[PDB]
This record gives C-alpha cells, structure tokens and sequence, in this order.
C-alpha cells in the first residue's frame, strides 16, 4: 500500500528531479496531496499549464475562500489574495505599473552603483563571500526601497518579515500577522510623511489626496506598499540567487557573457526559463467543471500549475535543460506566469538580474563556488527555493 503522491517534490533549487519528466509524459495532470492534507490537481505540461493560466474560471481569488482545499495557509488577509483586482477596481493599476518599470531616470544607474558597491565591499573583506545574504538580497532590497521612494535605511527591517511572510505552511503563522500589521502601520506613516515625494509611495501619496480617489481606502494604499515590496524583493532576490548558481556552474557561459555582455539579456531570459525559484505550483480554484487533458476538474477543486513542468517541456523547448541563446521562442516561458495574473514587475525583475550579473562578471570574472554544490542548505516549507548561504570565491 502506497500513499497519494505528495507535493512539493524537492526543495532543491539547483536541479529538476528526474521525476518531473516522467510525470509530464505519463500523467500531465494528476492527483496529489498538499502539505495541508488537501487533494489537488498538479499540471506539468506546457500546453495544459497555459490552458489553466489563461482560463479565468480557474480563479486565484477563490483560493482564499473559507473551506476550500488549500495548498498552504494564508499569511495575508484573505482580501489581499485579490490584490491586483483591488488595485484595478480602485483605478490605480496604470499608476502602479508605471512606477515599477525600470525606466525612471537614474534608476538603472542606482542599481549599478549599488551592485558595484556591494561587490567592492565583498572584495575588500576577502573570500569566501555569501552572494545571497551579502549581494542578491541587499540588491533586491535597495532596489525596492528606491522604486517605492522610501528611505534605504528602512529596507532591512521590512526585509526581515519575508522569511516568515513567504512561508508555505500547513497552519496559520502567528508571526506573519505580527509582521503584517507592523508593516502596514509603517506604510500608512509613509503616506502621511511629507518628505516622501518620489517613487510608488510618493505617487500614491498624491493620488490619495486627489478628489478622483477620495473613496479609496487608506488600507489599500498601505497594502500596495507592503505587497509590492514583499513580492518584488522575495522574487528578485531569490531569482538572482539561483540564476547565479546556474551561471557559476557553467564556466563556458560565464566566460561568454563576461566577454560579450551584450548577450546578457538573452542569457537572463534562459536563466528565467530554467529557474526553480517557485517552490510550489501556482494555485487556482475551479469555479466550474472544466476539462483539462484527460481529467474533468470539478467545481471547488484545487489546481497547481507547475512552472518548471511547462518550462522544461521538450515539446515546447527542445533540449530543455540546455541554456541556448538562439531559441526561436525565448520569452514564451512561464517564469512570470501567464494570463490575468502575469507578473506586473517583469521588466524590473529582468533588469535587476541583468545589472546584477553584469556587475558580478566585471568585478569577479573568476567567480566559483567555495563549497561543493551538495553543501548548499535549501530552505524548506517556503514559497521560494533558495540556499540559506551561497559561498563563493573568485
Ligand atoms: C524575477 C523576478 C520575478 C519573478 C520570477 C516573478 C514571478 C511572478 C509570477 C510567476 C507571478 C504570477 C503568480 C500567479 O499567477 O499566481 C507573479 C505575480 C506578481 N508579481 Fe512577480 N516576479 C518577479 C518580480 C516581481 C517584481 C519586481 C514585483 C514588484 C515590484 C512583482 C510583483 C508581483 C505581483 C504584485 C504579482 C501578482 C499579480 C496578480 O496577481 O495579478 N514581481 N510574479
Ligand atoms: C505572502 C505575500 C504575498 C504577496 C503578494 C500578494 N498576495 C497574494 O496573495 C496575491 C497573489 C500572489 C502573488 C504573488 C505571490 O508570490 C503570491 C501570491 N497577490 C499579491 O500581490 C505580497 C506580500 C506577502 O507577504
């Protein structure tokens, strides 16, 4: 007697389990059990992942409904699962998306300056260096303080909420509410602070006092700050960290991008495609009976969209484990999702990684792991896959 297949399969972010390819071939939608004990449908082919993400009857909002089968416990108030919907309904979607592009004057230069300063400090201190805690995550934090218009010195405290906020837990987490309420209070004070005039929070502060927004709640304005800081920092920091591993393990690619930095955008797009930073499939709740492959998913059931199932599918990306800079379909991966909930920070996330890699390859052309790859410690029961430390020499 066996048990129902459990998800997630592995917290290791340096390699995909051989098991994913076997599953995609044999059963590209199949029943699994999540850490809560709920049953769910795990979808692992490119075609069926795209189908689910482009059909809004598979709803992200309804995953928050009381009594639903759950992937994990909520770490935000349930109305925040509808965050982008709430922003759109408030008439704020265009302004929010405009504030988080990489295109504001001076933003790219600030990113380069910050990355170079972090790297110079590591070089001064001498190898080994930890590229997660002392490069990728501080670069992500600095970027999001600048994008939000808030003081750089406020970044570390906001950052330290995230090791709990993005937990993937069977049960509610008391610390998550403590930190959430504190971080909301912080952002509410930012909106009242006359010195905050730039970035996303400076723009929201003006719109809040504009008559066209007089009935938008103060709670939503503060929530936009907390959520875009948290999603952006955890996503860019975790992605850059595991991209650095993929790059360091490919010395030929490392040297090519060092020699020809104009290929860095194509390289980052492939690093996005093969990235294992998302620890769980993306969750959706069926709001109707819907045919997905050989399975009739029933109303009220949970569906999990496995991004690396799609992104390593050889029917869409031949030789899927190979980084190839000349693919005919290079941005067609699902690293930023697809459909209604496509990542609103995709351009900024690309530029964060491109600039971080450019700066690293120039400052540390001989970068290499300082420990055997199996010695990395992979964070468990978390919404991202990340090594607790990333020790390198150069
Ligand atoms: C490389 C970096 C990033 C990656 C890999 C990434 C990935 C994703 C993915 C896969 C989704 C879809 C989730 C779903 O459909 O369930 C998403 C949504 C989102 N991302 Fe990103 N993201 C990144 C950077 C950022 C940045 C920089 C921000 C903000 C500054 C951000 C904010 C968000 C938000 C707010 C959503 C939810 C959108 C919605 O529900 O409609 N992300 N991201
Ligand atoms: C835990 C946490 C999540 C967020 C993002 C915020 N929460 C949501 O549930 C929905 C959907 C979602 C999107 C991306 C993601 O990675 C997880 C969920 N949309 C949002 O914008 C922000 C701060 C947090 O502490």
């Amino acid at each position: 007697a066996t048990v129902l297949l459990e998800v997630p399969f592995s917290a290791r972010g340096d390699r995909i389990p051989d098991a994913v390819a076997e599953l995609r071939t044999r059963e590209p939608i199949r029943k699994v059990r999540t850490i809560t004990g709920a049953e769910a449908w795990l979808v692992s082919s490119y075609a069926l992942c795209t189908q689910v993400l482009e059909d809004r009857r598979f709803s992200m909002k309804e995953t928050a409904a009381a009594g639903a089968p759950r992937l994990n416990a909520l770490t935000v108030p349930p109305e925040v699962v509808n965050n982008m919907g709430n922003i759109a309904d408030a008439g704020l979607r265009k302004a929010v998306m405009k504030a988080i592009t990489p295109k504001a004057p001076g933003l790219e230069q600030f990113l380069r300056d910050t990355a170079n300063s972090l790297l110079d400090n590591l070089i001064t201190e001498g190898a080994p260096a930890d590229l997660r805690n002392d490069f990728a995550d501080p670069l992500a934090t600095a970027l999001h303080c600048k994008v939000l218009g808030i003081p750089q010195e406020d970044g570390p405290k906001l950052f330290r909420s995230l090791s709990i906020a993005f937990m993937s837990s069977a049960d509610p987490i008391p610390a998550a509410k403590i930190n959430w309420d504190r971080d909301i209070e912080y952002m509410a004070g930012i909106l009242e602070n006359p010195n905050i005039t730039t970035g996303l929070m400076g723009e929201l502060s003006r719109l809040r006092k504009d008559p066209a927004y007089s009935h938008v709640s103060d709670e939503l304005f503060a929530t936009i700050g907390v959520t875009f800081f948290g999603a952006g920092v955890i996503s860019t920091g975790s992605f850059l960290t595991t991209a650095l591993i993929s790059l360091i393990q490919r010395p030929q690619l490392r040297n090519l991008l060092h020699e020809k930095p104009e290929l860095i955008p194509a390289g980052v797009e492939e690093l996005l495609r093969i990235n294992l930073s998302f620890a769980d499939g993306l969750p959706r709740l069926a709001t109707a009976d819907i045919q997905v492959g050989d399975v009739l998913v029933r109303k009220g059931e949970l569906v999990l969209v496995l991004l690396e199932g799609a992104n390593f599918d050889p029917e869409h990306f031949p030789n899927p484990g190979s980084i190839e800079l000349d693919r005919p379909n290079p941005t067609s991966h699902l690293a930023f999702g697809r459909g209604q909930h496509f990542c609103p920070g995709s351009a900024l996330g690309r530029r964060h990684a491109q600039i971080g890699i450019e700066a690293l390859l120039k400052k540390m052309p001989g970068v290499d792991l300082a420990v055997p790859i199996d010695q990395l410690v992979w964070r468990t029961r978390f919404q991202r896959r990340i090594p607790e430390r990333l020790p390198v020499l150069w």
